């Protein structure tokens, strides 16, 4: 049971789903188009040891970022070359965390899957790493995990990067995501790293 | 609300969902198995600059194609070696775009997720890059974005590559995908590159 | 139509969905959290020729495994270095097959999508390769296809790796997965390689 344009528009109209900011032009037949924020995270450790707290760097782009596939083997020279040639603000290799501009709130009877736009998929750019499931009760922005798999990709601030596909629950959740004490990522105001060391 | 074998068969029987060509043997408990077309696209530019129109090459296989992981570092020699050893028609590295044989039409009250078969997943071969969501109202073949993540994979023309998982909308869409002026990929007769420069 | 915590708990309570072993603490708003088994598979051939039967190796971890991105270029020296530094049992590069601890049974009117936890997604670790769709009627453990896309990741035996998102069918399947003669992966007791050579 998937929400259509009118269901989305009506659930928003009714304040039952929150989407801040909202643009009705981004409502498609059965999904809401979300946009890429200007804040990104890259991690800094040799390995991800999930028992530990992770070191990372935050960047804020002005207009654009070049995302290279892992093992592109970026030298300082290559970075400067790409910045000069393509006028991008940052060049990164492998995984970068991003965020939607949109802050969302889901009722205990709606769920969402975040999925990338096919336009991005068609250039081998992914925006979640087998994740994108948004629980009933969730409140926050959505953290994107971005990897290029063919060639470097230029992504622009505020571009449409993916889509929320909402679905009705059979029965509502007893305790929605944001009501749980265990929840790591509620009230997510920006791009947020992994907190798995809290398990 | 996911369609089962009988729902799929009945929606097809009723002409409410179109699947051309259709083979009832490919209907599973809750998905329709789709097959790999003979047309592929590979892109040709240094970076994907999504503000621009992209350069690419089209190939048509006779029987098979070898898909190597990115940074396999294919020399002309290695290519010739694989063609001789495995009798494949093309050898490619990183991302290749493919297409289903099947042309489909969805009513304004059905949606689909394209997903790969676990048999392919189990050899680390993907056939969409965080995409695969098919809108209510969509008409066309389905464009596959294919990447190998462990070792090179031989894919054969007309093999079963993935599956459509159909789902009911709560209310139908006011305007289905193919009725929208904005829609980039309606009436898709083959493998189609990214048209994101049209945003 | 997605099952919530109470739907899951009630379907389990009613024996209509089987989950062995079951921990009610792992029931979230709208998904059941699954755990990583100690058995893994790595394949051994130059290419995956899907017309053929595949060679592979089985490992059983005691506590942990380091999963490196493909083309990390692991020497014996690097392996020994990581084992000494991080006290992991195995170091692997590219794709490794894993399994859930949980054996599950689905009725002919329930379907599931396996998806990774965002905590793992946020470190660019995937646990299925465009797959994760569990058919109505399926009986078995779930085979995970695991790839790291940024930096090596330490995964621990019995950790929570992903989640089952169950959904109601519109009508039940005439023949569920485990009732079909064609089915490759029914009664799956561990991690299982690709049987696509049986098509
Ligand atoms: O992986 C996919 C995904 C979608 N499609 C088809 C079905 C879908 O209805 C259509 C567009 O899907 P998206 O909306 O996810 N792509 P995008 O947003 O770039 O195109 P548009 O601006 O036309 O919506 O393309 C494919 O062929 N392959
Ligand atoms: O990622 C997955 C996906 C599915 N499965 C299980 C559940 C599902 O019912 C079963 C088969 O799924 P697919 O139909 O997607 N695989 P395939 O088409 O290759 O096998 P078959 O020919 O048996 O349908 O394997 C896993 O263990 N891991
Ligand atoms: O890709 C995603 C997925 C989820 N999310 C949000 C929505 C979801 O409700 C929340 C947690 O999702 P998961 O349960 O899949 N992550 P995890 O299990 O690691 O966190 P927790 O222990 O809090 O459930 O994070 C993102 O921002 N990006
Ligand atoms: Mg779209
Ligand atoms: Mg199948
Ligand atoms: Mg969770």
């Amino acid at each position: 049971m998937i929400l259509s344009d009118k269901d989305i528009i009506d659930y928003v109209t009714s304040k039952r789903i929150i989407i801040k900011p909202f643009n009705k032009d981004f409502v498609g037949p059965c999904s809401y188009d979300v946009t890429l924020g200007d804040e990104f995270i890259i991690y800094d450790d040799e390995v991800y040891d999930l028992s530990k707290e992770l070191n990372y760097k935050r960047i804020k782009i002005k207009n654009s970022i070049l995302v290279c596939p892992l093992n592109y083997n970026l030298t300082e020279e290559k970075i400067n070359y790409f910045k000069e040639k393509y006028n991008v603000d940052y060049v990164v290799e492998g995984g970068v965390l991003g965020t939607t501009n949109e802050y969302i709130e889901l009722p205990n009877d709606i769920s969402a899957q975040y999925q990338g736009r096919s336009s991005l998929g068609r250039v081998f750019l992914t925006s979640h790493q087998t994740a994108g499931w948004i629980d009933a009760g969730f409140k926050g922005k959505i953290t994107l995990a971005i990897v290029a798999f063919d060639k470097p990709v230029i992504l622009y601030k505020n571009q449409r990067i993916g889509q929320l596909i909402f679905s009705k629950l059979l029965s509502p959740a007893d305790v929605g995501y944001s009501e749980r004490k265990t929840s790591k990522y509620a009230y997510q105001k920006s791009v947020m790293p992994s907190l798995i060391h809290l398990d």
